């Protein structure tokens, strides 16, 4: 054969603490005869209120006093009687929030895919109409995203050994029987899968199925390496769009329920830059707002510089949340986002449900010195000098949008970009590649977005918020005063040689309850190059802090 | 003069329970020295405490401590000492929120606006960064959207009895001072408005404030009748578009945070038809979806009448809360989009957190006779045999967007539409006039709204949802064992003299726990028609049985 496909059940495969195995051990810790729940469950066979059940015929509530009349029959004809207390509907309940994603097989289920597989899950399950069915749902909807079809008994009215469902299957899957793969953890659901010729797998412990399906596939799929957190295809999301101001819209992409997360990006990036945390935050418990920033993407990008100083940009998100009607979000920036996400947490506090920054400190205004003469402090920041004249900086940026992100958007040690003397040699990329090569953290079709995005209004408004120091020192010298005691992450980066950790070290005296976070071997571009630890901070400190 | 903007203080006129008036209580309970609190508060005049406080100077809980000092030294040189677990914070939390929205005052400042009034909200308030400012942010909220502008004195850096501030006002306004009025609970807040000449009110009670301000402006304000809840401007929502199916996108505004409630647009209407709950259920915590159903408005609009069977409607309903990353939404839905409602809850319970439709009822498919004599069988449902045949209704909707709408727009003693004998005299609008008068439920402008939207894709897929019984009927056999066992609402209209209230006399056999609701003299269009007592009715369902 040469196979094409993989098909997953779920209970035993995909989902483990299968609810067999609460059936079973249920049976044990109250000293029932052997198999009474199992027999109760069968009671009928194919006409049985199980298997109408597993069709859609009757919902899972209808199904519950259904089985314990049938608990009760085989507890007559067993000769026994049933404990005082005995409630199905608790037995159920517990056996299904038990049960959770079996991870190594999702994986498994993800490379094949991404390798060019079809994957499916098939499974025997029912409409669920608990009042504790969103836990089912929600498990259900993570899985499902994974694959490119979820088959269920009760929605086809077929169940799973019955001939016809594979036919389904089969047919849904566009694909002959031996092209195709099926794992389950019960043996009769094999038989007629092998007899229309489908490869097959008894899946009892999950290694030892993995190894059979590298063997049968030709793929590694057992400690192969960790892999990266689900990422963001751009015409699946739902897209959203917020006029602020008679000639301001601005977008953003929307994932999630639960508290308002709002994700704001830096120069010179996009709401995409967020694509490995979208679905993170999402799946634990949020409601992710991840913006286009003005002047980007799909938001507006009017040409006056002041449009983006830090006061016109911080109301605007004020009115982002006007018009959705959040009293509060949760802001989350990196570089020029995390800046304006501090003056936000200085300015609106009440907005401000809590505030993080990646890389980006918070350094108040010099009441004395310029700015402009601060920045000519650092040598490390002259690419800012390079860009205040109107026009320069675009020029070069714009003629060639592919070599500029190729070039920017690098790991630490694939650096292709002396920031020092940029001024000098009259160019952020005078001695730097015309073809640059492709970065670890990024693939050329992600690349080719951002070129995408950038089209539309190129360089100009991005620029514009390096156009208003002394606008925007005039502006934060108001709050020289005050703290920030709203609750507040820092995430500094160690190989940021720009936006460097070390920055950051008085930030405690302007905001004394400051948490940390540090990631090691992480440069500017943090979201993308250390995805999983930045999901792991984040999502800790969002359920510590901005939550309960 | 003539006064053409209202300017209107917070704390103690368009907010009761005043904050001083928790700061004198407390005195008395706790019998300190009358007005040591007071003393403690104001202590230090411009340059004290309280003033850098209102400046945004320094933040809430920066002034809680420097407070707490003041009523120290206060209690010191005043002779006393404060109880033993005296706190300044607690005092505050309990004021703060015990201050609500003094309704009367804010439906005089809506009445100014809607008769041409610029108004504005002009207080002295504080960046507040306490840990239960969520509250304050939404009461803030909730009134900023009904003014032209909202002017704090921390966001400003002035103070309210400055002169300097008053010119501020008057340059925000763009007014004459005597082009304006002030009310205020403070004497020394009106005396700068006066030496500009402005009209200026004292605002003790409520009522004698509004009958002062009836003199000035001529404006009925007091006793007028109950108004309308608010509606929604298109333009200032958040439009949001989901790709569901490769040809399929569906576009829904979204406004409010908490539990997702989906609402569901009936024939021939649009997410415009929930324009006055949009807001209400926003107010009472929730994220409302406001859907474009498919074949209407910015939502993809498919030729094929299979493309509306309800059981692909369902399917991408699904797909929809898939793409959006909800688990869960409560469905609400009215006429064609009540069905489809019903039909989420019977074939994808673990989604719908709970069902209500208003008018349609649940009845269940009759396995033996067919649909299309079913519908033969009510002679009041013989207008749905006129929009099988593809084209012929399309043709007498379109021709005149304008007449169509007012037409079919009317409360129940407003009818112009003989709803019976529709085939025979061959057209819906046979016998009706070319200019009808327009409704009392709707302005010329909102009409326009819709024919707008019409333009788009006009009424073939609108008209399609009645294309599939025969479809339709096949597949709700398949539910014919179920029962509804989530929560569910049905609420009926007196006078809607097709999906008439008897219909619904069974419902409670197929879903035991249906709760219901009756609105008196309610047509068809029950949303636009009895817009307050639907959102009382919706709010409380939702509260009760969407919620805890
Ligand atoms: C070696 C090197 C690496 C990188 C990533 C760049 S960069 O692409 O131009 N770059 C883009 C973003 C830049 C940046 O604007 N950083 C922040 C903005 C927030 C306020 C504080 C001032 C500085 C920092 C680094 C440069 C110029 C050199
Ligand atoms: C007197 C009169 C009043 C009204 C509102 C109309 S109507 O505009 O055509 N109209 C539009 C919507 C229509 C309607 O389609 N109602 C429901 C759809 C859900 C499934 C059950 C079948 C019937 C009901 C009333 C008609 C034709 C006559
Ligand atoms: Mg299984
Ligand atoms: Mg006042």
């Amino acid at each position: 054969m040469t196979l094409r496909a993989a098909v997953f059940d779920l209970d035993g495969v995909l989902a483990l603490p299968a609810v067999f195995g609460v059936l079973g051990r249920t049976e044990e810790a109250l000293a029932l005869p052997r198999g009474l729940l199992n027999d109760a469950f069968q009671k009928g066979g194919p006409e049985g209120a199980t298997t109408r059940l597993m069709k859609g015929e009757i919902t899972l509530s209808q199904w519950i006093p259904l089985m314990e009349e049938n608990c009760r029959k085989c507890s007559e004809t067993a000769k026994v009687c049933l404990p005082k207390n005995f409630s199905i509907k608790e037995i159920f309940d517990k056996a299904i929030s038990a049960r959770k994603i079996n991870r190594p097989m999702l994986q498994a289920a993800l490379m094949l895919r991404k390798k060019g597989f079809t994957t499916a899950i098939l499974t025997n399950t029912w409409l669920d109409d608990r009042a504790e069915r969103d836990g089912l749902a929600q498990l259900m909807c993570e899985l499902k995203m994974h694959f490119d079809f979820l088959i269920e008994s009760c929605q086809v009215g077929m169940v799973k050994p019955e001939p016809q469902i594979y036919k389904f299957l089969l047919d849904t899957l566009k694909a002959s029987p031996s092209e195709v793969v099926f794992l389950d953890d019960i043996g009769a659901n094999l038989k007629p899968a092998r007899d229309l010729g489908m490869v097959t797998i008894l899946v009892q412990d999950t290694d030892t199925a993995l190894k059979e399906l590298e063997k049968v596939t030709g793929i590694q799929l057992l400690n192969t390496p960790a892999p990266l957190p689900t990422s963001c295809n751009p015409s699946d999301m739902s897209h959203g769009y917020v006029t602020v101001k008679p000639r301001v819209r601005l977008h953003f992409v929307e994932l999630g329920s639960g508290p308002a997360v709002c994700l704001c990006h830096g120069f010179p990036e996009s709401w995409y830059s967020w694509r490995y945390q979208i679905p993170a935050l999402a799946q634990a418990g949020y409601r992710v707002l991840a913006m286009d920033m003005k002047g980007y993407g799909e938001s507006s990008a009017p040409p006056e510089i002041e449009e983006y100083c830090m006061e016109v940009l911080c109301k605007e998100m004020v009115t982002f949340l006007d018009k959705l009607g959040l009293s509060q979000a949760v802001f989350i920036g990196h570089d020029w986002g995390g800046m304006l996400v501090w003056y936000m947490a200085l300015f609106y506090p009440e907005r401000v449900r809590a505030v993080a920054s990646l890389n980006t400190p918070f350094i108040p205004a010099n009441p004395n010195m310029s700015p402009l003469e601060s920045i000519k402090a650092n040598p490390v920041f002259d690419y800012q000098l390079y860009f205040q004249e109107p026009g320069v900086a675009e020029a070069e940026l714009e003629q060639n949008l592919s070599r500029t992100f190729k070039s920017l958007f690098r790991a630490s040690d694939e650096s292709v970009l002396s920031m020092h003397k940029v001024c000098e040699a009259g160019g952020l990329f005078v001695n730097s590649p015309e073809e640059p090569s492709l970065s670890r953290m990024v693939t050329e079709e992600e690349i080719q977005f951002y070129v995408q995005q950038f089209k539309k209004s190129g360089f100009r408004g991005p620029l514009n918020w390096y156009r208003n120091m002394e606008r925007n020192w005039k502006w934060a010298c108001k709050s020289l005063g005050r703290k920030i005691l709203i609750p507040a992450l820092m995430v500094t980066a160690e190989k940021d040689f720009v936006l460097v950790p070390q920055m950051s070290q008085h930030m405690e005296d302007w905001i004394p309850h400051l948490k940390r976070g540090h990631i090691e071997d992480c440069g500017h571009w943090t979201q993308m190059d250390k995805p999983t630890e930045v999901n792991q901070i984040l999502i800790k400190w969002l359920d510590s802090d901005a939550r309960n």
